[PDB]
């Protein structure tokens, strides 16, 4: 049912393409007098693993359409590409970076962001994001958050961060909701921080064995703005990035609290 709302776009039709990725570029369709955004393959060979691949990205998308999940329009073949929703104000990461966001904002953020993941959770079967950080947490013109990136979703280096410590502990364990949970935990504090996890720190590999054995981002201070909230939002997130994963909240439990945050 995915593969047949989609649409074969020929590159002819856009024009101005201007990188914005980190490769992901800002296109104008000519026709449709709109700007959408195309997310080119790296490889040197148009690779047939590939092009089956970005479909697969597309058709999960598109059985995922809904408010806080970016919508798709299809795939490009001249260069191989996937075709979707320009989102003018780009990644959390990169908004993160920019400059201190009032806290109304980034309790919003989180509660969309939240809302967006029960959304996956709630469908029959389940769908597991897997590669939630801020880089893959879009921002329209508005702020209001759209998740992207589902190269990694099954229907069943800055990512050992948002990596749980059961998938450092076992080899091939099964990926579960909880998994989307923790990494929630560390978007999550660096919407607390406005810094990226782990950034100071050098030995990887050591700080991975520390988290299997609960070590996790440093808890930042109460702020003095909202500082009921931010405790909250603290606590919560603690709960999230538990070692133990069935002790961790569902995005049921979570969106719940994050609701009352946003008041
Ligand atoms: N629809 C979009 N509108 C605007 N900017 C976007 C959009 N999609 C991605 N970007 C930007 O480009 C970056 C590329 O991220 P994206 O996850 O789409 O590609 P990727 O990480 O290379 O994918 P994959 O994991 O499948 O290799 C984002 O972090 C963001 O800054
Ligand atoms: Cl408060
Ligand atoms: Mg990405």
């Amino acid at each position: 049912w995915a593969l047949g709302l989609l649409r074969t776009f020929d590159a002819g039709e856009f024009a101005g393409w201007e990188k914005v990725g980190s490769q992901v570029y800002k296109v104008r369709h000519v026709h449709w007098k709109t700007w959408l955004a195309i997310k080119c393959s790296p490889s040197l060979h148009v690779d047939d693993r590939e092009r089956m691949e970005l479909l697969e990205e597309a058709k999960k998308m598109e059985m995922a359409k809904f408010r806080y999940i970016l919508p798709v329009y299809g795939i490009c073949q001249e260069p191989v590409g996937l075709v979707m929703e320009y989102m003018e104000t780009g990644s959390l990461e990169k908004l993160l970076a920019s400059e201190p966001l009032p806290w109304d904002l980034r309790f919003r953020i989180v509660h969309e962001t939240a809302v967006g993941m029960n959304f996956l959770h709630c469908m029959s079967p389940p769908l597991l994001h897997l590669n939630l950080k801020p880089a893959n947490i879009l921002l329209d013109a508005h702020y209001h958050v759209k998740i992207s990136d589902f190269g990694l979703a099954k229907c069943n280096f800055g990512t050992i961060a948002y990596l749980p410590p059961e998938r450092i502990r076992e080899k091939s364990r099964l990926f579960d909701t909880k998994h989307d949970v923790y990494s929630f935990a560390i978007v999550i504090w660096g919407v607390l921080t406005q810094k990226k996890p782990f950034a100071d720190e050098k030995n990887i590999l050591h700080i991975m064995m520390k988290v299997v054995k609960g070590h996790r981002p440093e808890l930042p201070p109460i702020c003095r703005p909202r500082p009921r909230a931010c405790a909250s939002l603290i606590g919560l997130m603690q709960r999230c990035w538990h070692a133990d994963p069935q002790v961790r909240p569902t995005f049921q439990e979570i969106t719940s609290e994050t609701e009352d945050l946003c008041e």
